[PDB]
């Protein structure tokens, strides 16, 4: 991998140790710009204000209180699975299933589910239309009724919350609930399907994937990284890298797939192995390391356990699959087997 370039109006950071070295300095490296370019909530916000906001919803996203939904998501993941032959794996399956769960921890109410659906898909950008304001505004007023009955999930929890001497406003508690979606939807669907195409591509495989599935989870994460690079990284102040001075107000872009590719940290880089020892960055790391990384790691298992039983043969349709054109991300558009 290359030394931090800069073109573009950006720094440019690939290797693995100045990939971490930007992450792990909130406070050199900050998440927000001097003021425009546009990331909404608590993703932008710098490590003080921005702790206040992530413990609102931390405490329900410790791999110990999201295990209360493993039946739930095994639940959700088979009705979806069960008859899902011949049809696109990623509208059918892989969309629906982040979505489904996301709801109930969220406790969007039973009789508001195809609504929220349709405004999760215009909002994570699955759908674009002349329906989105009027389903916008239909979902937003739904949410304000939700917002003052009672569940056990976040919403509720985002209505008794405030945080250090000052409540939070409607505008912030959408927003939050807004995050949650997007950061948890396509980057679980994008992986679903990448899962596929490991599979695809190593077909021995399948039986170490499934004496360890969390190993084959966190090799997917390494190796065919949901998100490919971050943008909104802000140097706060002067700071060099590789002897090169990154002044204040710099841009800085950080790439998490290349860096999962260094030679530097994991042995023979472009192979797929289970129970390598090193960290990957798929997920970041420091004080923004995604808060759904549990919830994604259990969906994600419980993915490869559901498919892996469902098919005998794995072989990836390349006649009608095709990757997503996005630089910035790694998944298929569409995704049919055989
Ligand atoms: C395989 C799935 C995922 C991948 C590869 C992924 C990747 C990331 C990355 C790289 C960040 C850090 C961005 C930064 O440092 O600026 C992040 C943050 C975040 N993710 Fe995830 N994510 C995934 C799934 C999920 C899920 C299921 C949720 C649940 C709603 C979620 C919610 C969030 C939130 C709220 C943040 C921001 C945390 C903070 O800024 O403190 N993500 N994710």
């Amino acid at each position: 991998l290359n030394d931090p370039v800069h073109y573009d109006g950006a720094w440019h950071v690939y290797k693995y140790s100045d990939v971490k070295h930007v992450l792990m300095n909130d406070k050199i490296f900050s998440s927000n710009p001097g003021n425009r370019y546009s990331g909404i909530s608590f993703i932008t916000m710098d490590n003080p204000e921005h702790k206040e906001f992530r413990d609102i919803s931390a405490p329900y996203f410790l791999p110990s209180k999201i295990n209360d939904y493993k039946d739930f998501i095994e639940e959700t993941s088979n009705d979806l699975i069960k008859n899902i032959d011949n049809k696109d794996i990623i509208s059918e399956y892989a969309v629906r299933l982040p979505v489904n769960i996301i709801s109930k921890i969220l406790g969007i109410p039973d009789s508001d589910m195809p609504l929220f659906k349709l405004w999760s898909d215009y909002i994570i950008g699955n759908k674009r239309d002349e329906n989105f304001n009027y389903v916008n505004n239909r979902m937003v007023s739904r949410l304000l009724e939700i917002f003052k009955s009672d569940s056990h999930g976040i919403i509720n929890v985002l209505a008794g919350s405030s945080l250090k001497n000052r409540k939070l406003t409607m505008d912030e508690k959408i927003k939050y609930i807004m995050l949650l979606i997007i950061g948890g939807n396509e980057t679980t669907t994008n992986l679903i399907g990448n899962m596929i195409r490991v599979i695809d591509e190593n077909p021995d495989i399948i039986d170490d994937a499934l004496k360890n599935r969390s190993g084959f989870v966190e090799e997917t994460l390494r190796y065919y990284s949901p998100i490919q690079f971050l943008p909104h990284r802000f140097a706060a102040e002067d700071s060099y890298i590789n002897n090169k001075k990154i002044k204040k107000g710099d841009q800085v872009i950080v790439y998490l797939g290349s860096a999962n590719r260094d030679e530097t940290f994991f042995d023979e880089p472009d192979l797929f192995k289970i129970g390598r020892r090193e960290m990957h960055l798929a997920f970041g790391i420091g004080i923004h390391m995604c808060l759904g990384a549990p919830l994604a790691r259990l969906e994600a298992s419980i993915a490869l356990n559901d498919i892996l039983n469902h098919f005998k043969r794995i072989k990836i349709d390349y006649k009608k699959s095709r990757l997503l054109d996005n630089k910035m991300v790694l998944g298929y558009d569409k995704l049919f087997l055989s």
